[PDB]
């Protein structure tokens, strides 16, 4: 029988067969009191104790969220939908352990993304059993509250203070410190990693003094807190909370009356109204997400970064080649998952209106001029590839590069990667290239499963990425082997070296997309 004693009671796990070896999996351990009823919208409350043996043998409930239903039956969109029942009782976590039980294992903690509105730890592309089997690390993932139930902000008031989802993540990190030794783990070797809004979350733990002792190192994939979609100003967050009151018949004169009204609504009543708290909106809109609450974030993150008031440790950062394409089919005209989506100069300018609603007519004309210095004039797909580049450069790549420079300027090793391989199994058309979030299967080693119809070059690439990530976690250096392997050099603000990751050749390069990023950091802010 597989039983571990925790500070909150005993828990029973389950064995899994992986690559001829055993992995011990504890799915669905509770780490906080269910935020139900009076607890809705408050910081998570520490768990007391159950008085029995909790059976952690099935993934628990994903948190309450809307569901992407644009393409019914399409794996490319539905693989991101939660594969468990939705519920407000969702603060659970999952632990994978190599067998035999390690003595002092390094812990990797996965934080899913989903624009702070969606996501669950129970998806198949987040299965952590291969990482525990192949690199003998312990893998942990937790559910956190998303959307208004996670980030409704009345700043100052303990009844809806903001960043409740980040406090959910933080409380799960506290659980790892207090309990992971009972599983074989070293709480002095904990590595946060996540993608998209999960990366943004990871980058925010580097700023929050409460998280500074709960982890060692960080990996940020396709995201950072300086991305334009990641942090709401103090009063925009408030102006959105008051609008959700009015939309649900909950406006009052007392703040706590607004909240106690909002505790009596159905979850579905709140979910259906989330999309209307904002006037404009883009495919990249984050209605309720992290904000400057004064507790977790004591100041605007860019200031804290510039002043060097953050955890000094090693980071690993990167982006995918075609980050923006995924958002084009969800709102730009002339784009469909079912053609090659070749578009005109008029449709390009309609797209720019969709993604830059408040930008002046001159700003849209400046973005157009900077992104149309064609190599070949036709090339009919020029405008299709320029719009994906605008969206990805503005929202993901130039944020990641700007965060890496400024972070490395304070004396810690940063390593930057550029993921350029499209997966043979990618359910989306070839014109969308290396999409947002499709490096993930490689990081979790899904191509290592020989029975899964991945190519031999995709197993080698993913065996290489898994090794480097596990090495970075263990030793702060993303090496593969000492011999016969490309060295990954540190990112430095002058040379700005990065490593490309693909199946042909991993190469060292310099100043990723510098001519495009120069536009977004030094000319667009003045429009
Ligand atoms: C975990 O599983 C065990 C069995 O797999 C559960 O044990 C049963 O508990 C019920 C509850 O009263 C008893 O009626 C059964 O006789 C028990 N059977 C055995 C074989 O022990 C246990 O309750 C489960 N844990 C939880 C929290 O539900
Ligand atoms: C697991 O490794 C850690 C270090 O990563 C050991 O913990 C402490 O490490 C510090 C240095 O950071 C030393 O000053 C302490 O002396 C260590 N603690 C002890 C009790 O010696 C930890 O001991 C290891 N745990 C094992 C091997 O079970
Ligand atoms: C690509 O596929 C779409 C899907 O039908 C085609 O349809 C247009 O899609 C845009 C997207 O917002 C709409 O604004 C248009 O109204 C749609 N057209 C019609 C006639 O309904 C699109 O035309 C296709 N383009 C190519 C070149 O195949
Ligand atoms: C990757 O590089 C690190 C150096 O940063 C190597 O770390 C050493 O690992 C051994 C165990 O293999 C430890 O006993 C040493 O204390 C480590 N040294 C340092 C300075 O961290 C690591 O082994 C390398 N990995 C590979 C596969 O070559
Ligand atoms: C050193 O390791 C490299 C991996 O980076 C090996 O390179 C590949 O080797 C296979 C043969 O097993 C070829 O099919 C690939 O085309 C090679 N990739 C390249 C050249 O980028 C290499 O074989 C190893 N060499 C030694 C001497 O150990
Ligand atoms: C669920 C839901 C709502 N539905 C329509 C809005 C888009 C949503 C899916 N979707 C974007 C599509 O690509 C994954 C997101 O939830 C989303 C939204 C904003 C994001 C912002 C930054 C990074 C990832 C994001 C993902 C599906
Ligand atoms: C706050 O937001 C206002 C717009 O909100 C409007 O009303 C709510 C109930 C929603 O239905 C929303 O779609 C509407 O557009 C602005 O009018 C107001 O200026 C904003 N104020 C500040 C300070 O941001
Ligand atoms: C689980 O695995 C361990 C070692 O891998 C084994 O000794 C134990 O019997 C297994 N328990 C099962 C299969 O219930
Ligand atoms: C005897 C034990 O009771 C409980 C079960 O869930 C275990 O699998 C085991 O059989």
């Amino acid at each position: 029988d597989i039983i571990i004693a925790t500070k909150n009671g005993k828990v029973r796990g389950m064995n899994l067969t992986v690559f001829g070896g055993t992995v011990t999996a504890f799915l669905g351990i509770p780490y906080a009191q269910p935020p139900l009823g009076r607890l809705r919208f408050k910081k998570p409350q520490s768990l007391t104790k159950w008085s029995d043996i909790w059976n952690a043998t099935k993934y628990a409930n994903s948190c309450c969220q809307n569901i992407d239903q644009s393409f019914p039956g399409f794996h490319g969109s539905e693989m991101w939908n939660p594969n468990t029942d939705l519920s407000e009782d969702c603060l659970y976590l999952n632990v994978w352990i190599p067998a035999p039980k390690p003595k002092n294992a390094t812990v990797l903690i996965w934080i899913y993304g989903g624009g702070f509105q969606t996501g669950t730890s129970s998806l198949h592309v987040y299965d952590g059993k291969f990482l525990a089997r192949v690199e003998r690390v312990i893998v942990v993932s937790m559910n956190y509250r998303v959307g208004a139930l996670g980030f409704l902000a009345l700043p100052g008031n303990p009844e809806a203070p903001g960043n409740m989802g980040l406090f959910d993540q933080q409380l799960a990190l506290q659980w790892v410190q207090k309990n992971i030794a009972a599983f074989g783990g070293n709480p002095k070797s904990v590595t946060l990693f996540g993608e998209s809004a999960g990366a943004a979350s990871v980058s925010l733990h580097l700023l929050s003094p409460g998280s500074h002792s709960l982890f060692t190192r960080a990996i940020l994939q396709s995201g950072s807190f300086n991305a334009p979609w990641a942090v709401t100003s103090l009063y925009e967050a408030r102006n959105r909370t008051l609008n959700l009151a009015k939309l649900t018949g909950c406006s009052r004169e007392n703040e706590t009356e607004i909240i106690k009204c909002l505790r009596n609504k159905d979850p579905q009543e709140i979910l259906l109204n989330e999309a209307f708290v904002v006037p404009y909106g883009t495919p990249l809109s984050v209605n309720f997400g992290p904000t400057v609450d004064g507790d977790f974030l004591t100041d605007m993150p860019d200031i804290l970064l510039e002043l060097g008031q953050f955890k000094k440790t090693q980071i690993l950062v990167g982006v995918n080649k075609d980050e923006g394409t995924a958002f084009l089919v969800y709102g730009a005209p002339g784009f469909s998952k079912d053609n090659n989506s070749i578009i005109t100069r008029k449709e390009f300018q309609e797209g720019l209106k969709i993604f830059f609603p408040g930008v002046s007519e001159f700003g849209k004309e400046s973005i157009l001029f900077h992104y149309t210095d064609w190599v070949d004039d036709q090339r009919p797909e020029n405008y299709r590839e320029a719009l994906g580049d605008v969206v990805g450069d503005y929202n993901f790549i130039c944020p990641a590069l700007e965060f890496t420079k400024k972070f490395s300027e304070w004396g810690n090793n940063a390593f930057f990667y550029y993921f350029e391989h499209r997966s043979s199994k990618l359910p989306w058309p070839e014109w969308m290239g290396v999409m947002h979030g499709y490096e993930i299967e490689f990081v979790f080693g899904l191509p290592l499963e020989r029975r899964d119809n991945y190519t031999k070059a995709e197993e080698i690439l993913s065996r290489s990425i898994v090794k480097r990530w596990a090495n970075f976690a263990k030793y702060g250096n993303p090496n593969e082997t000492q011999n016969n392997s490309t060295s990954w050099p540190v990112f430095k603000s002058t040379e700005q070296k990065y490593l490309t990751l693909n199946t042909e050749s991993t190469r060292i390069m310099t100043k990723l997309r510098a001519q495009q990023c120069r536009f977004w950091t030094s000319f667009f802010p003045k429009v």
